[PDB]
């Protein structure tokens, strides 16, 4: 009696790296499997994203397709956007990496 489960989450596609300038705008598509549906938390730099968060966009497809999206983009959202997934069959996790370039300077001089 193999004491074992064969349906564990897994990520069928790793978030992949794009590289932008300050201010534009960035996409993180990611496919997520195991079920049922398992829980998604978003982490940046050792921090916690809210669900209805103006500057990021957290959408899902009906096939529960998660998809991160931002309006603006700046020097200090670069990082590492880890992604954990919780299922009862298993956990797994993952995380990318961004790259930011100055193309502009903030209101105050500083």
């Amino acid at each position: 009696g193999s004491s074992g489960s064969s349906g564990a989450p897994f990520f069928e596609m790793k978030l992949k790296h794009y590289k932008i300038f300050e201010g534009m705008p960035v996409t993180f598509t990611c496919r997520v499997a195991g079920n049922p549906k398992p829980k998604i938390y978003w982490f940046k730099d050792g921090k916690q994203i809210s669900p209805k968060s103006d500057h990021y966009t957290i959408q899902r497809d009906l096939d529960g397709t998660c998809s991160l999206h931002t309006t603006a983009s700046t020097l200090d959202d670069d990082g590492n956007y880890t992604i954990m997934a919780a299922n009862p069959q298993g956990r797994i996790s993952c995380t990318g990496r961004l790259m930011v370039q100055a193309v502009n300077s903030g209101p105050s001089s500083g």
